[PDB]
């Protein structure tokens, strides 16, 4: 039920290794960014892996893009409290929106994919709001969300986060009342 691997290999053998293994596990290894400092990869879904840069305060940039997580010199000492206190419960997340009825691949989250079937689904059902969730390969962690409300197919990010999913900078902290939140304003003048 979620294993954890330490390495003492590097980023190429790492994905490797994961593709072997379950959706919420994790790889904790030396970091290529820098030394002293470490990378904690997790499975968010079939050949999608978030690397999670963990940083020590005060000693990096306070500039991150990718996933970044902050952390106390001491803190580095539990690295298996630092995986459930943030990695579980964004893996479950994570698995809630693979277990969505409307989720889809689209070849890792491709967005002419998601619009072309979005298109596609509205010519099937004119008076229906069709609307798919994918995730993001090039942006592990985000999840694509596209609908149809009239001709045109849109499209937001997801995002996935400790304490839920961010949508238009909300947190919800549970998928049904992301998508209660969702389909109460997918239909508004936008």
């Amino acid at each position: 039920x979620x294993x954890x691997x330490x390495x003492x290999i590097n980023f190429k053998q790492a994905e490797k290794m994961m593709e072997t293994m379950d959706q919420g596990d994790v790889i904790i290894r030396p970091s290529s960014k820098g030394e002293n400092h470490l990378t904690v990869t997790w499975k968010v879904s079939d050949g999608i892996y978030q690397h999670v840069d963990v940083r020590e305060e005060g000693k990096e940039n306070a500039f991150s893009l990718g996933a970044t997580l902050w952390i106390n010199s001491e803190e580095f000492e539990d690295l298996d409290e630092i995986v459930a206190r943030y990695v579980q419960p964004m893996a479950s997340f994570a698995r809630d929106l693979l277990n969505h009825k409307y989720y889809q691949d689209c070849s890792g989250g491709d967005r002419k994919k998601l619009e072309e079937l979005l298109i596609k689904t509205k010519k099937e059902k004119p008076t229906f709001i069709p609307y798919f969730i994918c995730a993001c390969k090039e942006l592990p962690g985000k999840f694509l969300l596209g609908y149809q409300p009239r001709g045109k197919p849109r499209i937001e990010y997801v995002t996935v986060t400790p304490e839920g999913f961010r949508y238009r900078g909300q947190i919800f902290p549970t998928v049904n009342g992301l998508f209660r939140w969702f389909k109460d304003h997918y239909q508004d003048p936008v």
